[PDB]
């Protein structure tokens, strides 16, 4: 689905390095549609294709306003590319970095509300997501948070999968390699803190092995400078060792709701 001509591409800037190529922001003008502004993914064996082309079969499968949207692809045609929506402020933690302290609480809220509504989706369509991060979740010009970075790889035990990302997996996902739903909900909480850090990187005095180790020994992240009570607390529960006693997104979109109904329970800090 989605396979469009590439006459109707017009390539702009170079904006980002992809992990397989580069990023561009371009023009998008097919017959008897308006122009739109088009963020494109370019591309190795005919497996690393397919891999790669695996991401536009899946995002092309999904609809929903905190899920990124898929344009088309160019296959008929080399350089294969991915063309999605723009998303104008880009990656989340770099957007916060240069942001840092100058977003309120509710706002931050209101971005993780996005991340979890398009995580409640994934978990509904029993997606579940591997690599949640903030890195993963692109930003518009009214800071409409957009889950990204799909596929049907898998991580490496060759492949564009890419290797497990200790500092965002749950201790059980990185022990037996069982990835669910619970295990996103644990990377949620990284997410979490990073968004109330200002994108800060998760366990930035430890290498990934001191992570694993932390963890198995019941350290969890600290609350971030001025973070409200209420939310470290939310994170601690996606954090839990037993999975089955994480909230489920449902329950995480419902918890943030009612702290942004009731902002005055955001005002305690520890
Ligand atoms: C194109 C694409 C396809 C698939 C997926 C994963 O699902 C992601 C994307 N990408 C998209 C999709 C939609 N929007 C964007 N916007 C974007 C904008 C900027 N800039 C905006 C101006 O300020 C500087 C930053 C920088 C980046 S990047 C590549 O450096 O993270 C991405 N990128 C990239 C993340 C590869
Ligand atoms: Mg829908
Ligand atoms: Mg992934
Ligand atoms: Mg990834």
């Amino acid at each position: 689905a989605k396979e469009i001509d590439v006459s109707y591409v017009k390539i702009e800037e170079v904006i980002g390095a992809g992990e397989f190529g580069e990023v561009c922001r371009g023009r998008l003008k097919a017959p008897g549609k308006k122009e739109s502004c088009v963020a494109i993914k370019t591309l190795y064996t005919e497996r690393q294709r397919r891999e790669f082309l695996s991401e536009a079969s899946i995002m092309g499968q999904f609809e929903h306003p905190n899920i990124i949207r898929l344009e088309g692809v160019v296959t008929n045609s080399m350089p294969v590319m991915i063309l999605t929506e723009f998303m104008e402020n880009g990656a989340l933690d770099s957007f916060l970095r240069l942001n840092d302290g100058q977003f309120t609480v509710i706002q931050l809220v209101g971005m993780l509300r996005g991340i979890a509504s398009g995580m409640r989706y994934l978990a509904e369509m029993s997606y579940v997501h591997r690599d949640l991060a903030a890195r993963n979740i692109l930003v518009n010009s009214n800071l409409v948070c957009k889950v990204s970075d799909f596929g049907l790889s898998r991580f490496l035990e060759s492949s564009l999968g890419g290797k497990i990302p200790i500092r965002w997996t749950a201790p059980e996902a990185i022990a037996f390699r069982k990835f669910t739903s619970a295990s996103d909900a644990w990377s949620y909480g990284i997410v979490m803190w990073e968004v109330m850090s200002f994108g800060e990187r998760p366990y930035w005095d430890m290498s990934n092995q001191d992570v694993i180790n932390a963890i198995e020994q019941d350290y969890r992240l600290p609350p971030p400078p001025d973070c409200p009570t209420s939310l470290h607390q939310l994170m601690l529960d996606c954090w839990q060792k037993d999975r089955n006693a994480r909230p489920r997104f449902p329950q995480v979109v419902s918890a943030l709701d009612k702290m942004i109904r009731n902002p005055a329970s955001l005002k305690i800090v520890a």
